[PDB]
């Protein structure tokens, strides 16, 4: 059901023949970059997103958006969190903080079409929602060949909620 651990820095999302793909991570002890989808350096025209783990009472700052005057490159986090920096369409830069109470956790990548994907994130607690839903938060991005991973990770093509929680 859940496969891994993997030590690659490049996932291939082209040949994947399924609706959904989870990219899971064991809760790190310190703030660290998890994955990233976009060009090498910041390009304003192209859409992108960069995911971090944020340790409780730290300041998560983006590397990809390091040289921007926008203020959403840096975020302070109270709880242990996932922090997704992203830009798409008219949005020059934005972030989305989400709780990470579980030991294992990650983000859902919905393969909606051959041209587009949806990055689905949910507040990983046993107390937040009455009904857990991976597509609590969502945003639509263009679909690309590959994605960069920067830590050890696990993959799943089936809903791992049962095992993770």
């Amino acid at each position: 059901e859940i496969t891994g651990p993997y030590t690659n820095t490049i996932i291939k999302l082209s040949d994947l023949s399924g609706s959904n793909v989870w990219v899971l991570y064991q809760k790190p002890t310190s703030t660290v970059k998890l994955l990233k989808n976009g060009p090498e350096s910041y390009s304003w025209n192209l859409a992108a997103f960069e995911l971090w783990y944020g340790k409780a009472n730290t300041t998560v700052t983006s590397d990809y958006y390091s040289g921007m005057t926008n203020s959403e490159k840096s975020v302070e986090v109270d709880h242990d969190s996932l922090v997704l920096f992203w830009n798409e369409g008219s949005t020059a830069l934005s972030n989305k903080v989400i709780n990470f109470s579980w030991n294992v956790g990650g983000v859902l990548i919905k393969l909606t079409s051959n041209t587009r994907i949806d990055v689905c994130m949910a507040d990983m607690d046993n107390f937040t929602s009455d009904s857990f839903n991976w597509e609590e938060w969502t945003h639509n991005f263009p679909r690309s060949e590959s994605m960069n991973i920067y830590t050890d990770y696990y993959l799943a093509s089936v809903d791992p909620y049962s095992q993770i929680r």
